């Protein structure tokens, strides 16, 4: 009765833009020009970053269908035509080519090619050639059910030269796991400078069946992000373990038998865990986020094994903890039948393996050969606090992105984490410091995707302040914000970092100074004043039925509704359930059946001790 | 009106013994003689077994306190004196000895101190003494929260002679975990004849922290179950797996210098986990439990590391698969920084290691040095079915008992396992088989102690359909079948393979053959026609509850409550569940808010698409 909100968001503060089920991947922001392109089915979209519904599916949008040459040797005798011999995009960066303009690279019908286009979405001439396209090693994958990634690198190359940084997995039939440099070229005067980098084929103390979660530059390297088979536990079991990868941006290779190769490329393994004596881990990363003007801060969302009993969790990672693993201790396994033992640092070559050098190829040959033989670090990286931001049983996390806000007047820093789970919400948590230590809570839970349809990108736009996310039939932006439409009553207003009750309109709003707001749950008691006691009459003996909420919002539905009476000539007291006189719902509301004269009065409803909404009743005589 | 069971069982099928907090701790049953014995602090109780509220406590009880030295020196060690310090009973066997006595070993203030007395708990006579009793070191713990097992054994040890089997710690302060075996005496002539067995003291590859569960005499062995930290696992991590050990009691040892060191032993992992590509473990035991007159399966509880998400799972056990890991290959760590590789059965010695000798003295050496390094077995024993009996997040299973019920017709069985959780309630589990596969069903949920106060001993009497419950505050007989108690529904009785439906009264009864049972529920439709059917009646629009329990069983909670709704207009429909109109009832009900004209006509309450009770509506 008093508390109704509106259902978020698979029903203005969401929009939506589909032209079928062209099974929508890839993101690329441009907050500056006002585009979100993505990458779909032989198609690549430039939709309207500020209401992606004023976007139309004829306009705008380039065609990018294999030929019929590609599509003949795909199906071969017997192959999906359907979808799996189409062209899926799976790469859109940004790159310098007179101008600003975007690197494309699709699944082109398992034959990967790679693109060069306008920012309005139109080819380039058709005698404007650009040098390194369509040449080389496939530069995304060959499967569209392939988990890649891929970075282009203006950059800190050697020779000043541009590069795409990538990993993927090729074919699953054939076994060539890959994390590769393309080919440097001068991309004015077309010559080839340098041969690409990659790591060495069928090694798999490299990569062990990888799936790649993401990559970035930073600083002087590129970091890629992934879980692979567990090599270093095959003694104990078979697991499968997050790993960070990085190499330096002005890797060259080593001498003439192995120039071809990384000779930089070290690995560590990357620690989310519940702190104690018996450290508990949630081993498989799924996603990766970087904040866009942050790079010292990466947020992750990892799972158990999906076999057996399942749990999530969110840990968070600073560029000094992954490079303290890369500084310290390496790991070995000096025999095929050892174990996996840290390296004494003076068994270490000089200059140390790992870092950066502008001629690889002049790096003594033991340091090649060490690294070579211990790509993988001793130290797992090092989760901040040591503890998940959050963790939940039962749920599949998978994609997120991570939002902050500062109330610098009254000294309160949040972040704020939208997490996608498998079967279609949105997971809203705020996080929050308190006395030294780490906290999160779970504010909200909306719907972004049915149940049947998996989420499949997510970015999140700060110009904006919309959450955007893929799915295989449509892409929809979320206002990460809803103070006014989704908030109704103070308690569930002043639990979002966004939003702030105004005690004067008695309605929610965007954040400001003078609004309640209590994210940390620190003042209990904040909304008491703000919860208005709705007065309502009854006669003897019928059916009433006491309820705050019409339905009580997800994040609240498993507390503890407790409701007190006050009448007349007796004491305020908690309401014990019977049979024929006092009913609960599943909503927290109160059914009084066969209502006599000491029924009225006022009636108080608590969630988990806290003050939820007050009832006034009369009774007449009938 | 309802359908109303009555809560259970703190508060004629439940029968309580107490006589102050004193800790009770370990049973023996002796059903001939319609006994329960039970151990306590500083006292050892015998229970009449029938009903244990018969029990007197200043007349069923022999004092066993320690001396006034040995609470002095506890307590000079900086134990606590409430507690620590006094004489916590851990064994209480039967033993030979000029006729059928009990062999008592307790704690005895961090000194162990064994006894041995008459079945009407008096002491032997003082001029009597009998051999080797005494000293207590190496029989039971020093200290009343370790987790210790024993079993006395008279048959198939060296020289015809009686024995005590252990594990436990033998050093208070220092670490000293062992398997042990007592010192061989001729009770009658009162010779000591052959040494003590201990596994290699300070040997990490025997025992590393073990936490004992349970022991038994089977065949010509004695089983040990623990859990320990997993030293295979050292290089990927801490962890604690499940062991069963093994020993012949045939065991005299090697030659001189090991002579007192089991020849015999050797250990192996037991598997409990969730079958697929990546299993999932449940790697620590909690409790073992085996049948009294059936020495081939063993029923066991694991739980996932307590720290972080947690589960629970019952894992069944042959013996074959037990000794199918004893006879396999070896495990071998060749050195200290070498993986764990299983041994190529050409590098084994002859006689294999672990096979039972007259005399292992005999035995080459190499079959001696072998076993001392390689006493891991490398198979896993197998658990049947390869998946848990029943497994459950969020809850910590502990001890547990087995009940078989016979069936005549086609020679079937169902096993109802109640097993406790550390929140003070037991699951009734019943197992069954249908085409050669197993499953498993959870009927019951009861509480047979507070959230507060843990269950520290549980077993079963078959011969009078009881269980038996030991807390810290008094013991607790539970009857197994309480049909008529319990359950005053169709949809609940049915379900339990201890009762039946009767029809001609509407109530339920201990199952007899012609009363209605579904077990497996291959028969959904068995209770329709004795379901609850009521009629009622909503005026001018008010807000209606339709409704089956008065309070739902907490087993019946997990299945889905769906209401169907006949009418002459809109035909038979699945209510919607809308905000503005219907709304659910924790207990199952159905909340009818603004009635209407088209709202009347007949509700259907159904648990999981099984009719569970109906109703007549009509609005005027
Ligand atoms: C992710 O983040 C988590 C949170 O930050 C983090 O949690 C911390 O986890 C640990 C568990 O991993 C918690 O517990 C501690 O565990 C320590 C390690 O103990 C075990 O490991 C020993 C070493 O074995 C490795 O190293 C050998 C030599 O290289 C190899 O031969 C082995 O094969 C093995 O290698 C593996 O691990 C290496 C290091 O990771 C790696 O290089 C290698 O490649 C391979 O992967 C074992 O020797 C030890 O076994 C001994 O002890 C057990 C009893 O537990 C016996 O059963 C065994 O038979 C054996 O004798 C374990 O298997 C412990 O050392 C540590 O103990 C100290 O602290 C506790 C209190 O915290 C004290 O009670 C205890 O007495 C110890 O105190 C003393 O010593 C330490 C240093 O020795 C000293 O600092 C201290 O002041 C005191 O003097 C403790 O139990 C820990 O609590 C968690 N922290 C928090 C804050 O929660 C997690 O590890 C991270 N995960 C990863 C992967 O990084
Ligand atoms: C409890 O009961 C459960 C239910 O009954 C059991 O479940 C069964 O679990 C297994 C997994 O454990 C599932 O199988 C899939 O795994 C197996 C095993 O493969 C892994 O192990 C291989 C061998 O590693 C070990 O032996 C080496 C040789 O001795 C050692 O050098 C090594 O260090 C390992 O040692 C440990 O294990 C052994 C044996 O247990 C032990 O003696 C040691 O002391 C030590 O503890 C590895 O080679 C594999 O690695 C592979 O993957 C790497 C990438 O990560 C590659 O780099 C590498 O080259 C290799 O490719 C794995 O780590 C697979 O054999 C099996 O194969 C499928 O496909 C083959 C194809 O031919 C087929 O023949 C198989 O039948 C199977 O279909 C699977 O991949 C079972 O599915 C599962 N069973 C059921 C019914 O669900 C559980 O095992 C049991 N637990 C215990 C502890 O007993
Ligand atoms: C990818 O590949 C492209 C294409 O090759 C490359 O771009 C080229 O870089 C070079 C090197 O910087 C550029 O060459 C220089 O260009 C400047 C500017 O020239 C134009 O503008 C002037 C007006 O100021 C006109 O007069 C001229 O005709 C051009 O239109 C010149 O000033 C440079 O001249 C010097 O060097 C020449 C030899 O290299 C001499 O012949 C000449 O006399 C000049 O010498 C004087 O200056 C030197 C220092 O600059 C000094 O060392 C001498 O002693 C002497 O004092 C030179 O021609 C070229 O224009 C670029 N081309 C394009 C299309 O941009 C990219 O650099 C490459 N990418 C990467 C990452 O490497
Ligand atoms: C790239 O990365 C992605 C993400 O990490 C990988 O995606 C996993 O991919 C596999 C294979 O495509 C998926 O598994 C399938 O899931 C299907 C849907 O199953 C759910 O829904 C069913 C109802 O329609 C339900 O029955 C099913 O239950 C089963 O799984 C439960 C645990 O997941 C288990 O408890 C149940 O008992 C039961 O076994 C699921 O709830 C299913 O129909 C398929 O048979 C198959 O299982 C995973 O869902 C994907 N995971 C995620 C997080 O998206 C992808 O494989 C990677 N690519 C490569 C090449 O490796
Ligand atoms: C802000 O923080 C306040 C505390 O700092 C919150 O108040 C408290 O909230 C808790 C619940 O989180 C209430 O909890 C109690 O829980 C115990 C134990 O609970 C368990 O056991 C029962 C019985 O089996 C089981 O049913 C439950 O599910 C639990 O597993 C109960 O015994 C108590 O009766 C009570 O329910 C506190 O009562 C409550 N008040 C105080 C003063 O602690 C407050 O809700 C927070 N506000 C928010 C988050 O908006
Ligand atoms: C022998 O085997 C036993 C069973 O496996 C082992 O038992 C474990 O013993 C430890 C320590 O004695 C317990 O840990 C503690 O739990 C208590 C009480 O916990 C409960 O109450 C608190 C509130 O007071 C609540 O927060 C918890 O959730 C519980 O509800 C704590 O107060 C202690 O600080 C400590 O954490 C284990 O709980 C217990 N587990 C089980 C399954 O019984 C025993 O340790 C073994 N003996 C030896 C010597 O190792
Ligand atoms: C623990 O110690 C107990 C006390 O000694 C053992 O019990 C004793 O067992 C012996 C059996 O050897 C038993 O003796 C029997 O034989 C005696 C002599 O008999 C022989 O002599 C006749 C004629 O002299 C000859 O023809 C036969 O071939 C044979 O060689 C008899 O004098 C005696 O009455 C009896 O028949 C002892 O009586 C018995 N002692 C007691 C107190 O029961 C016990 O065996 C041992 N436990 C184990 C497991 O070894
Ligand atoms: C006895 O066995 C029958 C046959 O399985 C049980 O009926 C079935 O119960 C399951 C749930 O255990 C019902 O499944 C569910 O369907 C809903 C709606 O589609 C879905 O949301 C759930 O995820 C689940 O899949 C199934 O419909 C139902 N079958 C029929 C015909 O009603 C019955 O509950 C068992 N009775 C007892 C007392 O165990
Ligand atoms: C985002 O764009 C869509 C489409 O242009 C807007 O939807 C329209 O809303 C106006 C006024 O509310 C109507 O007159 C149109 O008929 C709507 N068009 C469609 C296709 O529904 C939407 O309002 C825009 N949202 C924002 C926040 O600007
Ligand atoms: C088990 O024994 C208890 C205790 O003797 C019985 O409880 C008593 O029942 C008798 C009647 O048989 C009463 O006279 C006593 O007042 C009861 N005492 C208590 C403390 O309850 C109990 O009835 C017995 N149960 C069975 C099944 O024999
Ligand atoms: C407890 O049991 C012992 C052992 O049977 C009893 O002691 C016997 O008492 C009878 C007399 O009734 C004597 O003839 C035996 O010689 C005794 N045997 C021993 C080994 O002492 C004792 O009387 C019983 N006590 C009670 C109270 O029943
Ligand atoms: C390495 O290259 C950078 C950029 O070209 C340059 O600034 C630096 O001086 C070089 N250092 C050496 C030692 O060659
Ligand atoms: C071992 O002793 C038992 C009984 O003591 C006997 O039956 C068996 O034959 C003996 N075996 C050997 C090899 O002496």
């Amino acid at each position: 009765n008093l508390y109704y909100e509106p259902p978020c968001c698979t029903g203005e503060h969401v929009q939506d833009f589909s032209c079928g089920p062209l099974h929508y991947k890839t993101f690329y922001m441009d907050e500056r020009n006002n585009a979100l392109y993505v990458g779909a089915m032989d198609r690549i979209f430039r939709l309207n970053l500020r209401n992606i519904s004023q976007s139309i599916c004829e306009r705008d949008v380039l065609i990018l269908e294999p030929t019929g040459s590609d599509i003949l040797n795909c199906v071969s005798k017997g192959k999906r035509e359907k979808v799996e011999c189409r062209n899926h995009i799976r790469v859109i960066q940004p790159m310098n080519f007179n101008g600003q303009k975007l690197y494309v690279c699709g699944t082109n019908a398992h034959n990967p090619k790679d693109y060069v286009i306008n920012a309005n979405l139109t080819h380039l001439p058709r005698s404007q050639y650009v040098p390194g396209i369509g040449l080389g090693i496939g530069k995304c994958p060959y499967d569209p059910a392939d988990n890649s990634t891929a970075v282009y690198v203006e950059n800190g190359n050697p020779f000043g030269l541009p590069a795409l940084y990538a990993g993927t997995n090729a074919e699953f039939t054939k076994a060539d796991s890959v994390i590769f440099r393309s080919d440097l070229y001068n991309l004015t005067n077309g010559r080839k400078e340098a041969n690409f980098k990659r790591t060495v084929k069928y090694d798999s103390k490299l990569l062990d069946k990888p799936n790649f979660v993401g990559s970035f530059e930073i600083g002087e390297f590129v970091y890629f992000f992934f879980r692979e088979h567990a090599v270093e536990y095959i003694n104990c079991g078979k697991a499968v373990y997050s790993r960070v990868a990085r190499v330096c941006k002005n890797d060259r290779g080593g001498k003439y038998m192995i120039s071809q190769n990384w000779a930089t490329y070290l690995k560590a393994r990357m620690n989310c865990s519940i702190s104690s004596e018996f450290p508990f881990y949630f081993n498989e990363i799924q996603s990766v986020y970087k904040m866009p003007t942050d790079d010292t801060k990466f947020y992750a969302t990892f799972t158990t094994n999906t076999n057996g009993l399942i749990g999530s969790a969110v840990c968070s990672y600073d560029i000094r903890d992954i490079n303290a693993a890369f500084d310290g201790k390496f790991k070995e396994q000096a025999t095929s039948n050892s174990a996996w033992l840290p390296v004494l640092n003076s068994k270490v070559p000089e200059p140390r393996p790992g870092t950066c050098h502008n001629d690889t190829a002049t790096l003594p040959d033991s340091v090649l050969n060490f690294i070579r033989k211990h790509p993988l670090m001793d130290k797992a990286v090092d989760h901040e606090f040591g503890n998940p931001v959050f963790f939940k049983r039962d749920v599949i996390l998978t994609k997120l992105v991570v939002d902050k806000i500062r109330i610098d007047k009254l000294n309160q820093e949040f972040l704020v984490y939208f997490v996608a789970t498998t079967s279609g919400h949105i997971y809203k948590i705020v996080q929050f410091m308190h006395y030294g230590q780490r906290h999160s809570n779970l504010v909200d839970i909306f719907e972004a995707s049915p149940h049947s349809e998996p989420i499949r990108e997510m970015t999140l736009s700060h110009k904006t302040g919309s959450l955007y996310v893929a799915t295989d039939h449509q892409v929809k932006q979320i206002d990460i914000a809803m103070c006014a439409r989704r908030y109704d009553s103070c308690f569930r207003c002043v639990s979002d970092p966004y939003c702030g009750w105004d005690k004067d309109v008695n309605a929610c709003r965007p954040y400001q100074l003078g609004l309640l707001q209590d994210v940390a749950n620190e003042t209990s008691g904040i909304c008491d004043t703000s919860v208005l006691r709705k007065k309502v009459t009854s006669s003897y003996g019928q059916t009433l039925h006491l309820s705050c909420f019409v339905k009580m919002p997800e994040v609240l539905r498993k507390k503890q509704t407790r409701w007190y009476h006050h009448s007349t000539e007796k004491g305020r007291y908690e309401v014990r359930y019977t049979p024929t006189k006092y009913i609960d719902t599943n909503e927290g509301g109160l059914v009084l059946l066969a209502v006599n004269e000491g029924d009225g009065g006022r009636y108080d409803s608590y969630l988990d001790g806290t003050l939820l909404c007050s009832y006034g009743v009369t009774v007449d005589a009938h």
